[PDB]
């Protein structure tokens, strides 16, 4: 009974949680430059991933052990109710790193805590990470990173999402925030409830891909262009399609 | 006017040319074993790639010199009249390394022959690679390898496909072929014609995901699961609908 239209079942009570780590300033020791516009990018995620039923929570500068606690809590925590687990990194990074305030952090132990091993709730469900980092270079200027972060898939179940592959540039508006994370959120804003979420990731990748960059305010910023990427090793489609709440505890 | 449903253009004279560089047998003394059942793999590969319109071109045993040459060959004949390129490796790998007969190769510098700016015929054109390479471990058994290949993406309008993810484990039937294949194929087959291309991707993650591995001839061979995964960076939904070929040059 094999089915080429096979949906995750996302029917439970609760869609579940999206984890925001958002990293604007960094230990002085680290030299790091300050991530101007990443408060931008944590709200617009914030609208748009509630508008979709997330419980959305967001932590400001968690340095590695602060860190590492409350996706740990987060991991051991049922799940058993819940669709789907989103987990998105707002930071700088490097290679298997994505950068806490105070350290770096290797990306597999974060994944890892939601292997089907270690967190039996999510088992068959899918869970997805967004990675908006890249490497600290050093009114609304665009600023621009080379890609730093492997794009490297996860686990069975896993989708992880970068706002940049290598040899491409990453590029955040100190003011309206990261093309990435812009243009991810207005897709889920028109499309997040229709569209199956590759399907959507494809057209962020087509709207960052086309983002001209031939005329510049930096001379330098010229001819820097910004490709995304996904890694899937989902197994079947992925719908937010709107949970219906009337008359239901949802919480 | 901005379409969520928009498809690359697969209305050109031809399909394209598949590549398929198909390795069984390795130089002494690179001490690397036979890879029996890869010609059920390259046959299995050739049938569902010809039955999608492509021009199938299989290389046996290609030293690293041959190799290039005949890739870089592909990549600078014109393919202004074909709807995309498909490249098929069948051999060991290491790292960002396929290996040839007698060497390792790059990733990087056979995709980069197909980036935009070196190949202007396959601008805007999905570029799929498909690589079933595992590290060489030293009448049908089923043969077991260590992921050891990046699954890394390429650049705009790639799409890399990966037999298995870190941390998994890849499997080679000695007379019907590698796992990868075989689902890859029998949804080639099913599917091809109808289905947009990571749709399909993404059964042959569930297909491969759903191989049980707890009672094995091998004993050491138990609980060694194969999850495969794809890296996209293409910009619109990818469909092989028949050819319109009545009363057409197609040649
Ligand atoms: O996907 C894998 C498979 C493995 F067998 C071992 C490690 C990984 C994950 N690492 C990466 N994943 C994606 C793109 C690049 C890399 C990379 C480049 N250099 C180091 N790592």
């Amino acid at each position: 009974m094999f089915d080429p239209a096979e949906k995750y079942k996302m029917d439970h009570r609760r869609r579940g949680i999206a984890l925001i780590f958002n990293h604007e300033r960094f230990f002085w020791h680290l030299t790091l430059p300050e991530r101007r516009g990443t408060c931008a990018d944590r709200d617009n995620l914030t609208r748009r991933f509630s508008d979709l039923g997330f419980e959305v929570k967001c932590f400001n500068d968690l340095k590695a052990e602060e860190l590492l606690l409350k996706i740990h809590e987060v991991s051991t925590v049922s799940h058993a109710d819940a669709d789907c687990f989103v987990c998105v990194f707002l930071s700088h990074g490097e290679g298997n790193h994505i950068y806490a305030y105070d350290a770096k952090i290797e990306i597999q132990t974060l994944t890892g805590l939601f292997k089907g091993d270690k967190c039996h709730s999510l088992v068959g469900k899918p869970k997805i990470f967004i990675i908006q980092a890249a490497r600290g270079n050093q009114t609304n200027i665009t600023e621009v990173d080379a890609a730093s972060v492997y794009t490297l898939p996860a686990g069975a179940d896993f989708l992880m999402c970068y706002s940049v592959a290598e040899g491409y540039y990453s590029h955040r508006e100190t003011v309206n925030g990261s093309w990435y994370i812009q243009d991810l959120c207005e897709m889920l804003g028109k499309y997040g409830s229709s569209l199956e979420f590759t399907e959507l990731l494809t057209l962020v990748n087509r709207k960052v891909s086309q983002r001209r960059v031939d005329f510049c305010k930096d001379p330098s910023a010229i001819g820097k262009k910004q490709v995304p990427c996904f890694a899937s090793m989902l197994t079947k489609k992925l719908h937010f399609f709107p949970k219906s709440n009337e008359n239901l505890y949802f919480q």
